[PDB]
């Protein structure tokens, strides 16, 4: 039995002093990075004057010497220009020229283009939008583009189509790429090579998703090296052409978490390519990618440069990104490696291509700081400082200064001084972008310095995949190329010296004012939880030790009553990934002690309610600080007791911290003396989030003033006991928080106890239904139903159309379906693929499936851990085998023999014919896949809704018409557009669904605390200026019947309702997080009196709902001659079970009537109804007898606005 965490994340090699200096700088404060860069980049006044003169001369030449001319000739609007280029792109998908010209002449020009051109014409319109307008719009208004295309064709005919086709052909064949193939690119390179330029070819591959993809990119690089080497014809690595590669293209799991596979499988591939480049004597450059891949790539560079089989060749090259805080330290490492190996490493200094993605990622992950600068001028100073370091080492490395910025260029030209020879250093630029500048540099008649052109090579499909990111390199508001084209920017502005500008700022190196540190994402409202960087070797080393220490601890969980720990039956808790690993011991609660616990909580209820809300919130904030400090140890317990990966354990502890701080802040915003506690609340928590949901339910109940009986899942008591220890240490009294470990007998006794005043349950729908039936037997002392918040499963779908990017889809599907072994309630269960792209995406999905590592989760390399119990495993496998036996196609990964000691299910893909083939939630790593025809999209949405669930839902599309259609018709609580569907963030995507998925209100949202008090407060931001029009028609009808008081109450309900609330919640960059209040659906009305019915109807209509009114009330004659608008919303029900599903209920009657109706409602099949009851007298006395908070439905929508390849808002931040 391997020792826990003994092999968690060992580094590829011991970290040298130089390597440790790199890691130390990963997230160094920006104010600390800049001063040494300013010093290194300083030059004499004479040089600064000379450089500014050279920069001015270059800029004057640039300003002194396609799409815009076409837009001008045909008087096109922006949208017409975009639509025309999309049409041209589509016409170029037609291979035969004569067939294309005939279609243009005979079909496209004369009328309907739609009739002749499964795939929207406008799939890539975000890219063409950048080309035409210079602005990035993340999604495509395809109806606007269709209108514009019809308009321009009907106005201008074939001539404009011809001009568009020829323009797109030139751009996609000669500007965005040097050529479609390496042979074509090589042919076109001779012209500028004769003028003194050189070339490095970029084959445009990246981000392999499957082994087959990586093999394809490998053979593409190999064939390109042959073509380039044959063409080089012995010119060598400086005069002759080279190749550039991306490591992410060569392996589907290129990450620090998979470092062993990277060194074992990726390294030999790079070696084989490098050996071929050595034989032809050409350059081979390793491009730089995301920040979390930098240090891993150094391990490959180290091995290759030390490998004697590559000796004698100086063509190995490596990019370093000056926007990165580690850049000078990376350069120190590379220069030393060059000295040790004797290889003259070609070092390409760039600024960096992934800036906005790095900002978003650091924010999402809650890390200490960014790994890149946040002010553009800081990157500029960094670049010049790093150029000074490189120019001092030209005997051991070959510096390659890639930049289009004439000020940067001039500074380095003068820094390098007067002595020059080919091979000392060079500049570099991008094909079809940097030549105007560098034609003022190359040649004896200019500055006599060489320039290497980075030349993309590929087909239209390949070049369009990441063209947005490339366009943003030179197209943002702070980009030199954008500014030189802006006439409002003077040459004096362009030649400003960033080194001296930074030196003179008040605070040198200050973070950009408009970019929030991850900790400050929520500003003054609350402090964001902090995560851990699993790509940082210092973090991995310290975590390894903390995790090992956590596994040596004798974890226990006991019945912790108000009076002290109680005795009980004691058993061990075993690691689900390896039952030989005993995690701890649990003593379970007797039924007698559970009943005693409720009585003790009732006795203590006044003393806890008397603790002022601000002080209760302070306990929660203290507990959050304690959990943050304890995170490494908490990770270890979650990993071993609950079977989670480290990554998911971090996110869970973060969620617990976020719940504590969110409910504390919401309390500080709302709770006062009139919002009295319910009383003792029984909190029943699940094993799949045994810290986060455990903590969230309990923290909310406590901070609202209620003592808590905490019943954790039988499988996961240890983390629960630790959460209770932390809450008590933070100041929660033992009488206010009692822990009752055990099985369902304990939960049942707690629910049934007469003093239990409310229940918070997260778990299965079937158990929630049993709890509901027990609670319906009771009323509060006030004679009202006992509140139940019951959050249950989902049958969560994702719809993918032909405009989505397959690589993005597959990554989001693999994560959503198989993360946490599919044991998230949010997990993706049914993937729906548009028929035209289904086979391609399915092939990629199956290939990605087989790259997952399944095993015991005390290793960083494990992607999917065990399921929670043998019973869970057996249930899941029985489903898989039933599907297999029905002839459905089943794909499964093979499991290692080491899995036999635990309870594992392999990630599995099952292809179904129709959604209805799936009849039950399968709570494991099992993705079902269906296909749909585009015209059947609306029926498919019906099929998704038809399950009766409504928790999470995903949509991958670029098309606004499809977003509008699908999001308006889907009925789910948590929507996700162009991203995964898991990991809802407290206060950002408030979490919870409808129908069979939950009662609400949403956890991590602003209505939650109000359900835990007898009189609900007004939540922050909770209002709406919109009045339901059927409500208004009803109020007029009441006035016409003479029911003046009820008409006034109806108008007041119309105003009080928050239906229509539509907010954007603060969160990370590159995402829009929306929170909206809608109608719930059809509310069951059980009135007793005419006035009661009018009040019930007013409340339901003001919140946008329809109603079914109990026909047994005998009140039909009270609703004669309704306006048709109101009649459309009103039905009468004799058989309530036949007329559902309902989305809530309002009941009028005395206590006995309320109890009988509540029991009848619990018997209705389908969703658990949120029931509100009042007596006739309460309706007369209290305008809020029926609270409108519970008659609306919350919807969260999270849209990934960076999905098109970059962040439009961040293009303005420099
Ligand atoms: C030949 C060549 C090879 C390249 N190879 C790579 C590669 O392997 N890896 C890679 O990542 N990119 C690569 N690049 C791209 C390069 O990193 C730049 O993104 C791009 O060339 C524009 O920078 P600049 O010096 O041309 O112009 P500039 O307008 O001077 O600089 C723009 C750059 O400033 C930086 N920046 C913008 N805003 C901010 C901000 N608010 N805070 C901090 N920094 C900011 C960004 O890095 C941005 O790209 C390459 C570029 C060329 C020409
Ligand atoms: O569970 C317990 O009893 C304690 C002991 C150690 O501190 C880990 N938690
Ligand atoms: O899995 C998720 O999406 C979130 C929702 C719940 O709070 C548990 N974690």
């Amino acid at each position: 039995a391997p020792a826990p965490f003994a092999d968690f994340a060992p580094p590829v090699r011991p970290q040298s002093t130089l390597r440790r200096a790199i890691t130390a700088a990963y997230r160094r404060p920006e104010t600390e990075c800049l001063p040494p860069l300013v010093e290194a980049a300083t030059q004499s006044k004479e040089i600064r004057d000379a450089a500014a003169s050279t920069a001015r001369k270059l800029i004057e030449a640039l300003r002194g010497k396609g799409v815009e001319g076409l837009v001008q000739e045909y008087s096109l609007s922006s949208q017409e220009g975009v639509a025309l280029m999309c049409l041209a792109e589509a016409l170029l998908r037609i291979p035969d020229t004569a067939t294309r010209d005939a279609l243009i002449r005979d079909k496209i020009a004369d009328g309907n283009w739609k009739s002749h051109l499964s795939r929207s014409l406008f799939v890539n319109a975000a890219t063409w939008g950048l080309v035409v307008t210079g602005k990035l719009t993340s999604t495509v208004n395809d109806r606007s583009l269709a209108a514009a295309l019809t308009r321009l064709i009907s106005r201008c005919g074939e001539p404009v189509i011809r001009r568009g086709v020829d323009m797109a052909m030139r751009m996609m064949g000669e500007q965005f790429v040097t050529g479609e193939t390496i042979r074509e690119a090589l042919k076109r390179s001779k012209e500028l090579e004769e003028k003194g330029f050189s070339y490095s070819y970029d084959m445009l591959g990246e981000a392999a998703t499957t082994a087959a993809d990586a093999e394809r990119y490998y053979r593409d690089y190999e064939s390109a090296i042959h073509a380039i080497g044959k063409a080089s014809a012995g010119r060598g690595i400086y005069e002759g052409p080279g190749i550039s590669i991306k490591l992410s293209a060569l392996h589907p799991r290129y990450s620090r978490a998979q470092a062993a596979r990277v060194m074992g499988e990726l390294l030999p591939r790079v070696k084989a390519l490098a050996l071929l480049a050595k034989n032809y004597d050409i350059g081979l450059n390793i491009d730089a990618e995301e920040a979390d891949r930098l240090e891993l790539s150094l391990d490959l560079l180290e091995v290759l440069c030390l490998d004697g089989d590559l000796s004698g060749w100086n063509g190995m090259g490596f990019v370093v990104q000056a926007y990165g805080k580690r850049c000078p330290f990376v350069l120190d490492f590379i220069i030393d490696l060059a000295r040790r190996s004797g290889r003259r490493i070609m070092v390409r200094l760039v600024k960096g291509a992934y800036w906005d993605a790095e900002i978003k990622r650091a924010q999402l992950d809650g890390l200490a700081d960014f790994p890149v600068f946040t002010r553009k001028i800081h990157t500029d100073v960094s670049y010049i400082a790093c150029a000074a370091k490189l120019l001092a080492a030209t005997d051991v490395v070959f510096p390659q200064f890639a930049t289009h910025n004439a000020q940067t260029l001039a500074a380095i030209y003068h820094m390098a001084g007067k002595d020059f020879h080919v091979g000392k250093y060079e500049f570099q630029c991008l094909h079809g972008m940097g030549e105007p500048l560098y034609e003022e540099v190359v040649g004896r008649g200019k500055l006599d310095r060489p320039c290497r052109i980075y030349a993309p090579v590929g087909t239209h499909e390949t070049l369009l995949a990441y063209l947005v990111r490339r366009l943003l390199e030179n197209g943002a508001n702070s980009s030199f190329v954008h500014r030189i084209n802006d006439p409002k920017v003077s040459i004096d502005e362009l030649i400003a010296d960033p080194v001296e500008v930074v030196r003179a700022m008040p605070v040198v190196g200050a973070k950009h004012d408009r970019i929030a540190l991850p900790a400050e994402l929520f500003g003054d409202a609350r402090t964001n939880s902090a995560g851990l960087d699993l790509s940082n070797e210092e973090t991995l080393a310290s975590l390894t030790e903390a995790l090992r220490e956590s596994a040596a601890m004798k974890w226990t969980a006991l019945p912790q009553l108000a009076t002290g720990p109680a005795a009980g039956e004691t058993r061990t808790v075993l690691n689900p990934g390896d039952h030989r690993d005993v995690v701890g011991s649990v003593t379970e609660t007797s039924e007698e002690d559970a009943r005693r616990a409720v009585r003790l909580a009732a006795d203590a209820a006044p003393d806890w309610a008397a603790v002022p809300p601000s002080e209760r919130a302070a306990c929660l904030d203290r507990a959050a600080e304690l959990m943050q400090a304890r995170m490494p140890t908490l990770l270890g317990l979650i990993i071993r007791e609950a079977g989670k990966s480290a990554l998911n354990a971090i996110a869970e502890v973060r969620e617990a911290i976020d719940f504590l701080r969110y409910y504390a802040e919401q309390t500080r915003r709302t709770l006062g003396p009139g919002h009295g506690p319910l009383g003792p609340i029984v909190c029943i928590s699940p094993w799949n989030f045994p810290l986060a949901i455990f903590t969230g339910q309990i923290a909310a109940a406590l901070v609202a003033g209620n003592p808590v009986l905490a019943k954790p899942a039988e499988e996961t008591p240890l983390i629960a006991a630790e959460g209770v220890r932390i809450l008590r240490e933070a100041g929660i009294p033992a009488s206010a928080l009692q822990l009752l470990p055990g099985d369902g007998r304990v939960g049942a006794a707690l629910v049934a106890a007469a003093e239990t005043a409310g229940v918070m349950f997260t778990g299965s729908t079937e158990v929630a239904r049993l709890i509901q039936a027990q609670l319906a037997d009771r009323l509060s002392p006030a004679g009202r139903p006992i509140p139940l918040i019951a959050e249950t499963g989902g049958q969560n779908a994702m719809i993918v159309d032909s405009s989505a990017l397959a690589e993005q889809v597959v990554g989001d599907v693999i994560t959503s379906a198989f993360d946490s072994a599919g044991q998230r309630c949010s997990a993706l269960r049914v993937l729906c693929l548009q028929e035209d792209v289904a086979d391609r995406i399915l092939t990629m999905l199956k290939g990605a499936l087989h790259e997952l590592h399944i095993g015991r989760t005390d290793r960083l390399s494990v992607d999917v851990g065990p399921v929670i119990t043998s019973e869970a495993k057996d249930n899941i496998e029985k489903h898989i085998e039933r599907m297999r036996g029905l002839g459905r196609k089943v794909e499964q990964i093979g499991l290692a023999s080491e899995t036999g000691v635990g309870t594992f299910v392999p990630p599995t893909i099952i292809e179904l014919e129709k959604l209805s083939d799936l009849q039950r939630e399968v709570f494991g790593p099992v993705l079902h896949v269906i296909r749909y025809r585009r015209d059947d999209l609306d029926r498919l949405v019906d099929d998704v809704n038809a399950t009766g669930y409504g928790l999470t839902f995903g949509l991958h599309t670029r098309l606004d018409e499809t977003i509008a259609h699908v999001t308006s018709r889907i009925k789910a609580g948590n929507l996700y557009i162009n991203r995964n569907i898991i990991g809802a963030v407290v206060g950002v995507q408030p979490f919870g669904g409808r129908g069979l998925s939950g009662t609400g209100p949403k956890a991590g949202g602003p209505l939650y605390l109000g359900r835990l008090v007898t009189t609900a407060p007004v939540p922050p931001q909770h209002s709406s200026v919109h009045t339901d029009p059927v409500l208004l028609d009803f109020a007029k009808w009441l006035d016409g019947k003479g029911a003046r008081a009820e008409a006034e109450a109806a108008r007041n309900a119309g105003s009080s309702s928050a239906l229509g609330l539509d907010l954007e919640l603060p969160g990370p960059v590159g995402e829009r997080n929306l929170y909206t209040l809608h109608a719930r659906g059809r509310i069951l009305l059980v009135p007793a009196t005419e006035s009661g019915l009018y009040h019930q109807l007013a409340a339901a209509l003001a919140t946008g709902n329809s109603v079914a009114i109990d026909a047994a009330s005998g009140l039909q004659a009270s609703l004669k001659n309704l306006p048709q608008t109101v009649g459309l919303r009103v039905s009468w029900s004799k058989d309530w079970a036949a007329d559902g599903p309902f989305a809530g209920a309002l009941v009028e009657g005395d206590a006995e009537r309320i109890r009988a109706v509540n029991k009848a409602i619990a018997a209705l099949p389908g969703p658990l109804l949120l029931v509100q009851a009042a007596s006739s007298g309460e309706i007369a006395r209290n305008p809020d007898a029926y609270c409108l908070n519970w008659l609306v439905e919350e919807v969260s929508a999270s849209i990934n606005t960076a999905a098109a390849g970059g962040n439009a808002s961040l293009m303005a931040i420099g």
